[PDB]
């Protein structure tokens, strides 16, 4: 439940918006959106428009960060926290206002389970 068996591949893109990926691998498993490395840049870059939003980017960074290029190791990744996600629900509500939260970054614990390491 706190890992997903997949394929890693090296990083194409090496910083997510902003910051710097202490690691060489990824999947792009977790973001349903996404199908390549070059989507998931478009998606981050459609994101970014809440850079306008320093309360909300400041929180949703990690979690975007965590499930759009998320470290793979050993054909396995770590999948984000309950926590993580929870932290973004008050100070971003206003993507729940615009338009919604895709299911894959809605805190159910299928996507954010609990008590992982
Ligand atoms: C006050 C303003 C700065 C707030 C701006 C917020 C944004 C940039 O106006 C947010 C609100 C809803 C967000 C969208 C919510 C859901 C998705 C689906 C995902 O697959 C791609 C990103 C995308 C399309 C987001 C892009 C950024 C959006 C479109």
């Amino acid at each position: 439940k706190c890992k997903k068996t997949t394929t890693c591949e090296p990083l194409k893109y090496n910083i997510c918006l902003g910051s710097v990926l202490p690691y060489a691998l990824t999947s792009t498993v977790l973001a349903e959106d996404s199908s390549s490395q070059d989507e998931v840049h478009d998606k981050l870059s459609l994101w970014s428009g809440l850079r306008n939003a320093p309360r909300c980017w400041d929180a949703i960074r990690p979690l975007l960060c965590a499930v759009y290029m998320p470290k793979c190791e050993g054909g396995k990744v770590e999948l984000p926290s309950q926590g993580l996600c929870q932290t973004t629900r008050v100070p971003c509500a206003i993507v729940a206002r615009e338009r919604g939260w895709p299911d894959f970054l809605k805190c159910t614990t299928d996507y954010f389970p609990e008590g992982c390491p």
